[PDB]
């Protein structure tokens, strides 16, 4: 309910900062988040590849 941003995974975030991988969907972060902006989504199901870019997770390798 809140697709205001361009490509897929992207998408618009009221808290931004650390996000999750292929490996831990959230991660730790003693901080809190970045102001509101497009980027990823951990509590949706995307993860971060090695490449710094947010994917979806079934888009992880074997």
């Amino acid at each position: 309910e809140a697709e205001k941003c361009t490509k897929p995974n992207e998408q618009w975030t009221k808290c931004g900062g650390c996000e999750g991988t292929c490996a831990q969907k959230i991660v730790p972060c003693t901080r809190e988040c970045k102001p509101p902006r497009c980027e990823c989504i951990a509590s949706a199901g995307f993860v971060r590849d090695a490449q710094g870019n947010c994917i979806k997770f079934e888009d992880c390798p074997k």
